[PDB]
């Protein structure tokens, strides 16, 4: 698809047997999703942006569906207002910036 | 330029007489530059990110040269680690997100 940046480049993902809307982000190295039921082994981690470091939990070998795109990647769960798709996954569905 | 996400999409910018390097962020609505000598009048609005809440001094109608591309707009100056280019300017150099 060609996502023009006039509005937040929101997009529906499919994780956990769940339907969500996430923000395609070239400025996230990592995919950080808001709190939700996920199964398996997790793992402490820390990340920060504008205003402070936040503690998220690491989860690897996880499947995710982006705009009808499948992809196994590490996802991070924490208190973020929006669900963010970072470069770890955006690289995977073939996504490139273009101007 | 076609930009892939294997590496952080850093680009160069000429601003306020100086050469910097900024991150092109589709998940940022506004540009927020590292604290520098900017000439003019500002108003300090406050911004929200995954960190927390940092204070910035906005500046309206500044000219910015991005990866050779000219654009005039509102810049936010502040306690940031990396210079960020939100969509307030990327709408402008005409950049889209492909995949």
């Amino acid at each position: 698809p060609q996502i023009t940046l006039w509005q937040r480049p929101l997009v529906t993902i499919k994780i956990g047997g769940q339907l969500k809307e996430a923000l395609l982000d070239t400025g996230a190295d990592d995919t950080v999703l808001e709190e939700m039921n996920l199964p398996g082994r997790w793992k402490p981690k820390m990340i920060g942006g504008i205003g402070g470091f936040i503690k998220v939990r690491q989860y690897d070998q996880i499947l995710i569906e982006i705009c009808g795109h499948k992809a196994i990647g590490t996802v991070l769960v924490g208190p973020t207002p929006v669900n963010i798709i970072g470069r770890n996954l955006l690289t995977q569905i073939g996504c490139t910036l273009n101007f």
